């Protein structure tokens, strides 16, 4: 109550911050050291501690935290969920995941990841579009070459792969395009749209996902600092026409 | 007359979008599940007719549109001839282009598709810069490495799809330009222009397209929402000097 | 006299420049055809029988010009002047260059290309910062690696090549730095920061160009349809603080 | 004192910096001629000599600066600073870094770097997000792969070197992650994830630096010329505030 209000300022202060940060890498560091196969059993033993450790102190600040804000207003907060799947889930297989909390748990780290999940719905239509592309490319690229190319366009999922391989311009050329040319000589009429096509795309898509995210982050960023943001030009010109039709009012 | 309005009540309806949408995505899973070569005669015969249902469904939708708006107002929009073309084609060989129409049926995928289209025009002699280059690039390519590179350079069209290599940089140097040079050793000279020159040109060309099908597509999304979009900062201040001129003239 | 003024109505019509431009098209394609090696001597007479005329047509073109501005004002355009060259020269080994005249006769495409040498002057620090550090980087790997792979990097001029290819990220690792690693372990070192500085300055560099052509053509194509462009919004604040000042001293 | 100053206005001449630059490109031209192995004794004696003479005239310049400064004044820049480290270095392996010199002396060189090194703090985050999908890549890939391709992902160096090929595109799929999915056929699941990833955030990253430099480089180049900057959009609009609520209580 007055504990309640106490603890949240523990909770929510720049040392205690700093602590669940030491201790998330910490358990990184000794994830880290786990995937040297030469360690004795003593080390690993040892390190397997030192997780178990970290894991510990998790549970505690998550308490301190399920506590100190109710089961309501906790799970209110996607970050504290994330924070606790990740943190429940190792009571019951890629542990480094828990590293991903350095995310949840650092703000500006918070803000880079939230305006980017945040870009997502604005570039929908263009992710759709291109996987529209890939559908309609795979399924004809398997129907025309999957009987003498069967490794790269076999069946469905073997063209997605390889139409992936290419649109990213990885050995397109010598490894799948000329070798496939040399059975069927106009490939490159399919090869070479599908590449400008999906090139294009793929960047307006990158593109789009990076511009929004950083416009989105860069107000999180001062609404974080000043509890406001610049409001955008178009309502500084808007509310310089409420200012200006008023100053003309009076003028009459 | 109150039916051609009912109709086009319905046509303009989600549900029925809806229903076209899925018609679509089972025309399209069905196309795809028929690549697969180890089918029975018995599965393939059954997807085929799920093929050509799909296909007939369309067709009635294309009829209740080309009758509740009319020959003339059917066919004033590009959306409705394609929509038209695509299914009428397949009643005289890449059927799985009817995918395509989640993009004429689907308005914010429409969008995107037409801020691309829209953004053609003014990158058109950016395009024509780049196809001048190659051109030049490929004769000359011809004339000096034809006769001792006959696979890459042999004639103008091998020029051209190796060159088209070259500029996506994908084994450029191991692959081609090495080769080249342990016979022609200063064709580094022009190699290396070549990939300066053609990748500043096409990032130009697809920075132009993106920039401009975003601006476009966002204006459309407006108009589709409120039925207009936010006037150019331009206008506003063109029109702040129209209302500044006059406060001015009244002030005297 | 008014010949002078009748023949540049000639010069300066529509009709007049799609006649020289369909001749430069005519020429490039007979270029283009004289590639073939299978050609008949006849075939080849011939073809070289429409570049001799197209090449005439040029000099008369060039002489129309000469005459109706004079030697003074012809050559007082630098387009003019490499419309010159290019077709003097040809009276005296890479003729297709002939083809670039369609940029200096079509104007939008002029324009293009005008925007682009305009915007080297403000990049030219960019670049000379890439210049610096592909120079440092190629000595630096002339002496660490020049002795163990000398077809790589056993001179200044094969390490400058070199490492073209490895900041273009073509095989720089399955081909070159791997293999160089099985002889010097800590040499990504040297080649990670590397790949990371000059494509972070590559970039800066092709953007920087990308985005004030843009701003320059957009300005030259506002000038040549209406004789002016658009005032920067600065000037437009700048004069609105002009006309503020004077409607504040006018309120007194 | 009087002498203190005259200095400094040649430290300052545009003619001094001219020479100090030509002897930065000579003792350049010279470590270049080095690297060459074929030179005579005599050859790379004299060479060696020009260097030390080369290094002379900086120490010199630098005393020139130390003294018309003072220690506490010259040591004030970090640009001297980096000059004197770089020369007094030299008094004690890559003596070629002296080149780097050409960006302390030449001003619009400094301010390209300049505008660099101050965009990198504002993408921090995006950075120390980039590292821990880094890391936690490098932790599964090691456990997931390294048995089986341990010279690929044999301990975390491996991994991490590996991964760092994989997000710039090379080889990524006909050289590690076919040859994985032979062994491990869902490894799919795990890279191409990675990539979109990784290249989504380096390209963030990239953009992030070089919209800020440029706009950073952009002031600076106008400080520097005119002793002030452009005042942002946003503050000419906040002042166009101030003159309107004035002009606005003034019209009462
Ligand atoms: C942008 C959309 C990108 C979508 C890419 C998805 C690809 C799915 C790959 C897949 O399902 N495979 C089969 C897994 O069973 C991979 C095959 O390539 C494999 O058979 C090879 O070893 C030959
Ligand atoms: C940006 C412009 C990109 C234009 C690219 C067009 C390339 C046309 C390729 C072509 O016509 N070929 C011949 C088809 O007859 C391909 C040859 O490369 C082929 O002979 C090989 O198998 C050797
Ligand atoms: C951004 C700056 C890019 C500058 C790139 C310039 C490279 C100059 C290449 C050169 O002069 N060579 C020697 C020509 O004599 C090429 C060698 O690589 C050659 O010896 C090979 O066949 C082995
Ligand atoms: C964006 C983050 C990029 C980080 C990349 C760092 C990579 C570190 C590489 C390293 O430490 N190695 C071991 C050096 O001892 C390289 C190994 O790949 C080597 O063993 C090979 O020859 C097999």
């Amino acid at each position: 109550s007055h504990m309640s209000r106490k603890i949240r300022d523990l909770i929510e202060s720049k040392r205690f911050q700093n602590v669940i940060t030491a201790i998330i890498v910490l358990n990184g560091a000794v994830l880290g050291l786990l995937t040297d196969t030469t360690l004795s059993a003593s080390s690993q033993n040892l390190l397997e501690r030192v997780d178990q450790l970290c894991l510990t102190i998790f549970i505690v600040e998550i308490s301190l935290k399920i506590y100190a804000y109710g089961v309501r207003g906790f799970f209110r907060s996607g970050w504290n969920l994330f924070d606790f799947v990740i943190v429940a889930i190792a009571l019951m297989t890629f542990r480094i995941f828990r590293v991903m909390r350095l995310v949840s748990v650092i703000p500006t780290m918070r803000r880079v990841v939230q305006g980017m999940l945040l870009a997502l719905p604005g570039v929908g239509s263009v992710a759709a579009l291109l996987t529209v592309v890939f559908y309609i490319a795979a399924v004809m690229a398997t129907n025309l070459y999957g009987a003498t190319f069967p490794e790269w366009f076999g069946d469905l999922s073997k063209s997605l792969y390889t139409l992936f391989q290419v649109m990213t311009l990885e050995s397109w050329s010598m490894g799948i395009v000329r070798p496939v040319m040399n059975v069927h000589p106009n490939a490159w009429v399919f090869f070479i749209p599908f590449i400008m096509l999906t090139t294009l795309t793929v960047l307006n898509l990158f593109i789009g996902i990076i511009v929004d995210a950083m416009a989105i982050t860069k107000e999180q960023e001062e609404e974080a600092k000043t509890g406001h943001h610049q409001e955008p030009i178009s309502q500084t010109l808007l509310h310089l026409g409420d200012r200006l039709d008023r100053i003309e009012k009076q003028l009459a």
